[PDB]
Parts: C-alpha cells; structure tokens; sequence
C-alpha cells in the first residue's frame, strides 16, 4: 500500500529500532520470504558460482542477525492461486518487454518462476548450502530448518503465514513465542499484526556491501500499543463490547480495501497525498455506528461494512467536487469529519433523552390524573411512583425536579437512596377541580449525490447505467472476501480471480453486497501450466522447447488466459516430456534438516569455484517435513496468558512502563528527512514523586535506561542545576558523593536538557515534563570472566544521559544473557572433548581438544598448530610505508590538507573548483583509517603469492596447562573485543560460527568504528564465499568487514601465555 510504512513511521514513531551491533532479542522463530532475495541476487551477466555466492551469503547474513532458537524457516514461491496469474503474467512480460526495449538496443529475470530450469538447480544449490551450514556453523546446529522451496505451491509470505497458524493453533504453542519475518513488502507488517501474537518482529532494510548495509526490526508490540492509543478513544462509545484485538482486525480489514497485491486499487484514493487520516478517520468514526464487528476472523459482515464503505463514498464524493487535493485539503477534511462524528453523537444522546422522556410523562398521566381525582382532606392514602433506573434519575434531577415542580409532584428518596419515586405534593393544599386542569395541563406541555457525479462516474466505466456492474461489483467484493480469507484462514480458491483490469469507484461497491460468497477449493495449476499462463512469446526459451494469448505489446492490459482452453491445447503435447520434465511438471514437500553428529557421508557439491565437497565431516540429513494437523480449530487472537505491555519478554519495547498520556497532534515529527505535515500519538510523560535517597538506591546498581526500549545501564551519576550525585566504589559498597558542579558542567547540563526535550519531541513525539535531573548510564554490554572464573556484567565505555523521568527501576523480565553466572570446575567449563582457543605461544591461536585433566586446576589437550611458516610480512611493512609517506602537522592535518590549501590559494579562485575538490571522500569516523588502495593490492599480491608456498600443520599432545592459556570464543566476545587491532595486523577468525571458517588468517587493511561498536576490515589470505572486493580495491573475493569480537589479533597478541 503506497504510503504505508511512511505513514505508519511518522504518525507511531518508536515502532522500529535500527540494528546496529548493540543487542538485540533473541527469537525463537525467523522466517525467510526469500524470492526478494533471487532477485536482488541476480542483477547488479556473472556466473552460478558468483550469484550462489551472494544467495548464501545473504541468507546466511540474515541468520547471524538474528540467531533464532528453535525454527529458521525459508520460504520461495511455488505456483501461486489465480487470483494472482494476471499480474504474475503483467509483470512478468513487462521484463521481457523491458530487457528487449531498453538494454538489448538502446539473464533472463523471468527464469525465477516455477518450474523452470534455473529453478531446478536452485533447489540443489541451496539444499547443498543447508547442508554445508549445518555441518559446520555451530548456530546453525541447534534449530529446526525448514526449507518450503518453489516444488510446493503458494507465495512464501502465504506459506509461511500457514505455518505459523499451524503452530500457534496447537495446544502446547509455546504463547510467548519470539516472532521474526524478514521481507520488503510492507504488507508483512499487516500479516504480523493478524497473527495476534504480541512477541513479533520484521526484519526490513532501508527505505531512505551487506555488513554495511542498514537493517531494522520492526517491531509489532509498540505497534500494537501505539494501535491501542489509536483507538481507546472510543471504548466508552462504541455499542457493543469493545476489544482492541478486534478493533486490531477491522482495522486490518480496511488496510486491506485499501490496497493488497490481488484486486485492483480502489480509484482516487489519494494517499501519496495524505488521505491516509482520513481513511483512518472514515474507520474510526464508522466503528461507533455499527453493531459489532466487521471482521469475524476473516469472515466479513456485508451489513456493517456498507457502514463504513458510506463513508468511503462521501469521501469519494466531496473529494471529486474539489480542484487540486493536497495536504491542506486533508487536513481540513479530517476536522470536518471530527466534528460531524461529534455532533452526529450528540443528536443521538439527545435522541435517547427524549424518547426516554416520553416513556416517562407516558407512564406518569395515567397515575397522575388517577392522584389528582382524589380532593384533599384531612399521605399513605395515594399510589407512589417508584422510578428505577438510580443512575439515570440522578443524571436528570434539575429537569426531574422540574417536572415534579410542574405536575404538583415531589422527587422523593429514601435515607440510603436506594430508591427514588414520585408522590403527590400533598402538604401543599372547594373548586380545586382547577389543580385538575393545572394538572392536565402541565401534563400536556410536557408531551411536547450530485448529477454531474453520476456522469464523471459513468464516462469511468465506459472509459474501460446497467446491471454488468452489478457484475463488476461483485466480483470486486468477492474479491475482499477472497483476500481477506486468504490472510486469516487460507487460500480458499485455487481459481478464483477479478475479471477486470480496473476498480469500480467507491461510490459503487454498494451495488456488489447483494450476494452470498462461498468459493471452491479447487486445486494448483501444474508448474508447467502456471509456465505457460504466464510468461511471454518473447521468453519462450525457458518453457520446455515442445510448446494468441501471447502479444508483442501489451496499469497492464494484457488479456486473462482461458484456462480450459489452455490446458487442452497443452495435452496434445503432454506425454512428449522427459522424465526430468515429468518431474519439474510435479510437486514436492517441505524439506526438514537436523544435525547428528553420527552422520558421517560425503555431500558432492553442484558448484564451481569456490564450493568444494562437504567431506567426512558432513553431518546433515533431509526428510519430508509433515505438520500434524488433527481436530484442531485455528486460534483467533491472543493465547491463554500471553504476556503484554510490562510483562513482556526482555527486549520487546513497550510504553506501558512509564506513567503518560497520549494524544494525537500536529508535532511536525522528523522520522525520516523532512518534518510530517500529519497528526502524531505525542506521548506526554509524568514525572515520578527524595532525589538524594534515590542516588543513594541505585548509585553504581544496575537500572533501566532508554525507556521505549529499555536496557540494563549502571547509574554512575545524577545531575543537577545545582548538584551533581556521583558514585564511588567503597571496594564493597559504592557511596554517593553530593558536590556542586564545575562550571563545563553546569554548562553541559543546560545544554543537555535543551537539547534532549527537543529531540524527544522531533524525533519521537514525547513531549516531557521538563527536566529535572538527569541520569547518567552506562549500558550493559555483556558478561565478562574474572580471574576466579565468576562471569559478570560488563559494560560499554560511553557515556549515556537520560532524563530521570524516563528511567525504570526495574522489569519483571530480565534478559537472561546477562545473568551473572558463579565459577565453574574445570571439567564444566571445560568437559573434555570440548573445541578450544589455545592462547600461548606455541600456536597463539591454535585448534585445541580437552583431553583430560592433569590435577583441578590444569589440563591436558591436543593443539594443532595450522602452520610451521612465519606470518606473512606485507601488512605491518605497508602500514609503515603509508604513515612515513602521508604525514600529519598539528595546527600550531594532513600533507594531502597542505597541498589543498596551497592549490586554493596560488589558485585566488571560487567556488565549485572546491566543490569539484571534495568528490573524493574520505569521511568516516574518528578512530577509523586504512591503507591507501595501492598498499591493499600490494597486500593482495603479495598475499596470493605466500598462501601457495608450500606448508604443513602439525599436533602436539601437551600437559600442565593452565585454564587462562585456553578460552572459549563462544563467549568471549567482550574479551575478544577490548584487544587493540592496526592497519597490518595478521588475525584469526576465531569463532565456531558466521561467514568465515573456523581459524582462517588475514590482514587488517582498515577498521571502522560506529562509535563504540568497531568493525575490523580484514583482508582474508584464502579467499571467502562471503567477501568482496571491497569495491574494486581487489581483484578477489579476499575481503570482509567484520566485528572485532570474531578475530583474535596475532601480531600484537594481546592474550597470550
């Protein structure tokens, strides 16, 4: 849908967090919608070798980022329903146009489709991959892999979205399952938030190399907790039981009629234009004027619908009666609609009053004038008029009291006020058949579109006054229908399809409720079917070459297939294939592959360059993946005691843990480049009420910081205007220290604050108090092992400040990778057989096996030492040459600096000389450099010239080895990444898992520091399925960045002995 996820980002703007090497959750469950992936893979022809090699190195990216616990499931395209052939046949004879058009005169992308020869082979490489994968990435050993390739029919987003609910339907689903989807379409946001499971992200990339790329989680529970602000609203107005995750579903309907991938768009809808309030505001104000709910778990209410589509069509209506539409207009019709909602409310109240004042005096006559038929004498000699709704008489007791006034009555009570009535005005009193007709009288006084539209409307429909519309109509309504049971429920039509190229005008759709929708199952298209029903006589070449309908030219007009037709004229040449087509031509399952390490069998790789076979260390097997489905209902919505809001699992954002109030507004918020011209959920945060005993409880402890997503930070100080609290470890217990601030300081806290409230509300639309004090944190960024084999908290160097009122003393769950864990024997945390870093000097960096143990303190292994030749010598000899050839001058800077400013100069000159000046760029960081781009190649030859010297490994069993010569990298990695690295530095990748095997060697050619997180550029000494050239710097795929934490330094050894 067109703005989406621009609209969506500015209006709830804490919904996605960027990844950036900091921690994120961990998940149980990621799931790949992969063709994106085929495609982006195979353009920028390169060969197999090159395009697999991007393939895994993606996916294989994609896993490390998130490191799933229990199931990785990837997903491509089989044969898709036909409600979908259309624009699969659109777009896809739009490339073979294009390709011939464009390129050709001023690889054939269509080969990504089932059933293809490309595709065949696809199956086989990845498989291979898998199988690589979990023989040797250690991460990849401890998960369920599921691999639904393009053999079983369906989109991958629709067969995933079967798989979670299938699992989720189960009756031991685990309820707080950890969620991740990855995938370019917006539209999986929608998906996500129809699952109703709280714990759910989206893997997304950018939408203004692969380790510098910028990747975010999108994250579904501040989502749905900014989706609740969106509509709490109500609640007290709606005329049935409110329920967010209901509300959640309509509101999916109406994501849905506004735009999903089968039907047509509904014409004139505006949204790159700032309809999207309205629309929402159109659902919104519809909600309070319907009897429940439009969406019964996919299924829809035709009559509640036509409420709102009423809507759909003033706006429709008013929008067409104006000139240009822009924001200006929008924003104008949001708060007309506003007001129409309210006063629309109101009449209804007063509606309801007076019907409920009419009962009254109708109940009231006759008991009245039977009391007044009786003349006073000389009480209890008269009938009381109990009244028994208490809350609505005392919502009512002017005008009660009034009336009572009137008809010579009193409004009585009882001492506990348990019950009201009325009773003649006795002690208040002959021709008095006058109060006779003073009571009848005061009884009686209470008893007291447009044509040119149609025309526009017409000459649409001729363009591209019947009962054919009544057709076009409903198939468009079947069509809603179709779709939104295909995301909550399942396909449910092999063969169902809209007619028609265009969307009836919303202010029709009316026309095609009349109906009653059932569909029938029906059943795939065989993939070579599906191949000819799609793809054009211009891509012939990919259909096995044996076989109208069919253009050289071609919003895509081009004709629906007549599918009896089709395969009919195919039959003829049906019994003609080969085995190898009889097979493509079928279908397949789900695979499944699980690691065992009593698998022992060679895997024969279908790849060239690089790829070798997985040898007697293969340890994978394939099999059918099965499912279990029994009797067993779908669940709709939450699961019996699933987590929300504060109790969520660690990781998970969420603004219910501060105390605050929401309001929509104009906050000019600043997601992306420029300020929104739309309405924001500003988020109003109160302060918490001392500020001494406060410092002294969580001084040097362990609290909660950067709110939305809060994090385990250590309180090291408190500032104040005029006092600042700091921390200072006693040994044991560390102590608050209250002083008055030095003058940068007083200038800092000013400036801080300021600057803070600012971009709290730019930035996020939280609108804060104004700052009291201001913690300052730092962030928990691991454990770390001491010298008496305890692991604790460690924490990252930078200074981070945050108003007090956004600090959280404390979460009910706490991320279990940083519990603090006691000391170990060595056996544990050693048990023999285990994989190990040898550190000391006789293979710094060496494979090392636990053998045994020589006492309880020293142990015995097996270090292989890969190598008996000296580290190569380019690097370090390079990082030399380029410092002695490039030097650095203080003010009172770089030779390259002195001889810009001496050209500027000698020319006198101005000013795009300068601007021509600065194209190449050098701007980075500030601790971050490299080697200039000769010194690399240098490295590079030199390097492919040592690396086919001849070399051996060799073992040495050894003896008396002390722990602290032996590490485990798994978890080092804050250890690992406190270690020094320079420009020619040799290293080690040093981790079990990851993009690069287990113990290869090369050179640091640059690093790149995002501020606290560094990035070490290594060029690698073999080359890597995983690298590049580091843009054309290389002439091999020798090169990858990557984090400090995987590589052990080997030239300035930091760890050894």
């Amino acid at each position: 849908i067109p703005k989406f996820f621009h609209f969506i980002s500015e209006r709830w703007p804490q919904i996605s967090q960027l990844i950036d090497g900091s921690q994120i959750p961990e998940f149980d469950n990621l799931y790949l919608d992969m063709n994106s992936i085929l495609h982006n893979c195979t353009h920028g022809r390169l060969s197999e070798e090159e395009v697999y090699s991007k393939i895994f190195s993606y996916i294989d990216h994609l896993f490390h980022t998130i490191k799933p616990k229990q199931t990785f499931y990837m997903a491509i395209d089989g044969v898709a329903p036909r409600a979908k052939m259309n624009q699969q046949r659109a777009r896809r004879f739009r490339t073979a146009m294009d390709a011939e058009k464009a390129l050709q005169k001023a690889f054939d992308s269509n080969a990504i489709t089932p059933g293809t020869e490309f595709m065949a082979k696809l199956t086989e490489n990845l498989k291979y991959f898998i199988h690589d994968k979990i023989t040797n990435d250690t991460r990849w050993q401890n998960v369920k892999v599921i691999f639904s390739g393009h053999e079983v029919p369906g989109e991958g987003q629709h067969k995933i979205m079967d798989y979670i609910r299938a699992i989720r339907a189960q009756e031991d689903y685990n309820p707080n399952t950890r969620h991740c989807i990855y995938g370019l379409d917006a539209d999986l946001i929608i998906l996500g938030l129809s699952t109703h499971d709280h714990h759910f992200c989206l893997l997304r990339e950018e939408v203004t190399t692969l380790e510098t790329q910028n990747f975010f989680l999108l994250h579904l529970s501040i989502l749905r907790e900014y989706l609740a602000l969106e509509f709490e609203e109500i609640t007290d107005s709606v005329q049935f039981e409110y329920d967010f995750e209901r509300v959640l579903d309509d509101f999916i309907f109406v994501l849905f009629t506004i735009g999903n991938d089968f039907l047509p768009n509904l014409p004139d809808l505006h949204l790159k234009k700032g309809a999207f309030p309205v629309l929402l505001q159109t659902f919104k104000e519809a909600l309070q004027h319907m009897d429940g709910y439009i969406n019964e778990q996919g299924k829809i209410n035709l009559a509640r619908f036509s409420i709102w589509l009423k809507y759909l069509s003033d706006f429709e209506y008013l929008n067409f009666e104006k000139k240009d539409i822009d924001v200006e207009w929008f924003n104008q019709q949001l708060e007309n609609i506003s007001l129409e909602g309210e006063r629309k409310r109101t009449r209804m109240g007063k509606k309801l009053l007076m019907k409920q004042q009419k009962k009254l005096i109708g109940a009231v006559k006759p008991w009245l004038l039977k009391t007044v038929q009786r003349k006073v004498t000389s009480d209890a000699d008269f009938e009381i008029f109990p009244l028994e709704d208490k809350e609505l008489v005392r919502a009512n007791l002017d005008f009660l009291k009034e009336f009572a006034f009137d008809l010579g009555l009193i409004l009585a009570h009882s001492k506990s006020k348990d019950l009201y009535y009325f009773k003649l005005d006795l002690d208040s009193i002959x021709x008095x058949x006058x109060x006779x007709x003073x009571x009848x009288x005061x009884x009686x006084x209470x008893x007291x579109y447009s044509e040119r539209f149609v025309e526009w409307k017409d000459q649409y429909y001729k363009d591209k006054d019947t009962d054919s519309l009544k057709e076009m109509t409903e198939n468009y309504v079947g069509g809603l229908q179709w779709v939104l049971y295909y995301y909550y429920r399942g396909c449910p039509s092999w063969s169902w399809y809209y007619r028609y190229h265009y969307a009836p005008r919303i202010s029709d759709v009316i026309k095609g409720i009349d109906q009653n929708i059932e569909f029938h199952k029906g059943q795939p298209f065989k993939p070579f079917q599906q191949l000819m029903a799609v793809l054009p006589e211009r891509s012939k070449n990919l259909i096995p070459v044996v076989y109208d309908f069919y253009p050289n030219e071609v919003v895509v007009k081009i004709s629906f297939v007549d599918q009896k037709r089709l395969v009919e004229a195919m039959a003829p040449y049906d019994a003609k294939l080969s085995p190898d087509e009889k097979k493509r031509n079928s279908f397949g399952t789900d695979l499944i592959f699980i690691f065992n390490p009593q698998v022992d069998t060679v895997y024969k790789t279908p790849l060239a360059g690089l790829f070798n076979d997985i040898e007697h260390n293969h340890c994978i097997e394939r099999e059918f993946i099965p499912e279990s489905m029994e009797n067993v209902k779908f669940l709709f919505g939450l699961p019996k005691g699933a987590k929300l809001g504060a109790s969520s699992l660690a990781g998970f954002p969420s603004l219910k843990t501060l105390p605050l109030t929401a309001e929509l507004a104009y906050n000019s918020s600043v997601v992306f480049n420029f300020p929104s011209k739309q309405q924001s959920m500003v988020l109003h945060i109160q302060d918490l009420y001392s500020l001494s005993d406060l410092a002294k409880r969580h001084m040097g402890k362990i609290v909660y910081s950067r709110w939305p997503f809060l994090r385990e930070s250590k309180l090291l100080s408190l500032i104040t205007e005029e006092t600042v609290y700091e921390g200072v470890k006693s040994g044991k217990l560390t102590k608050v220290i209250e002083r008055k601030p030095q003058d940068f300081e007083r200038k800092e806290f000013r400036e801080l604050k300021m600057t803070l409230k600012s971009n709290y509300q730019r930035t996020k639309a939280i609108l804060l108090d104004d700052i009291s004090a201001l913690a300052k944190v730092v962030p928990v960024n691991g454990l770390v092992r001491n010298s008496d084999g305890s692991y604790s908290k460690s924490f990252n160097e930078t200074i981070e400040y945050y108003p007090l009122q956004l600090i959280v003393e404390d979460v009910k769950n706490k991320d279990e990778r940083y519990i603090e864990k006691e000391p170990l024997p060595i056996n544990k945390e050693f048990p023999k057989g285990s994989k190990v870093v040898f550190l000391g000097d006789y293979a710094y960096g060496g494979e090392a096996t636990v053998d045994g143990y020589n006492s309880e303190t020293r142990l015995k292994l097996t270090v292989k030492k890969g190598s008996l030749r000296a580290e190569p010598n380019i690097g370090k000899v390079r990082a030399k040459l380029d410092s002695q050839a490039l030097r650095f001058y203080p003010t009172q800077x770089x030779x390259x600096x002195x001889x810009x400013x001496x050209x500027x100069x000698x020319x006198k000159t101005v000013a795009d000389w300068l601007s021509e000046a600065r194209k190449p760029f050098v701007v980075v960081s500030l601790e971050s450099d490299s080697l200039t781009k000769a010194s690399m190649a240098a490295v590079e030859s030199e390097i492919i010239k040592y690396v086919s010297l001849p070399d051996s490994s060799e073992q040495k069993k050894l003896a008396k080895v002390p722990r602290e010569a032996i590490l485990n990298a798994e978890s080092s990695y804050v250890l690992l990444r406190s270690q020094r690295f320079h420009l020619g530095d040799r290293v080690m990748y040093i981790q079990d898992s990851g993009k690069v095997p287990l113990h290869s060697k090369g050179t640091v050619v640059g690093y790149t520091s995002i501020g606290k997180n560094v990035s070490i550029q290594v060029l690698f000494d073999n080359e890597i399925i995983a690298g590049n050239n580091f843009g054309g710097r290389l002439q091999t795929r020798r090169g990858l960045g990557l984090d400090s934490s995987f590589l052990l330094n080997l030239s300035d050894r930091q760890l050894v002995y």
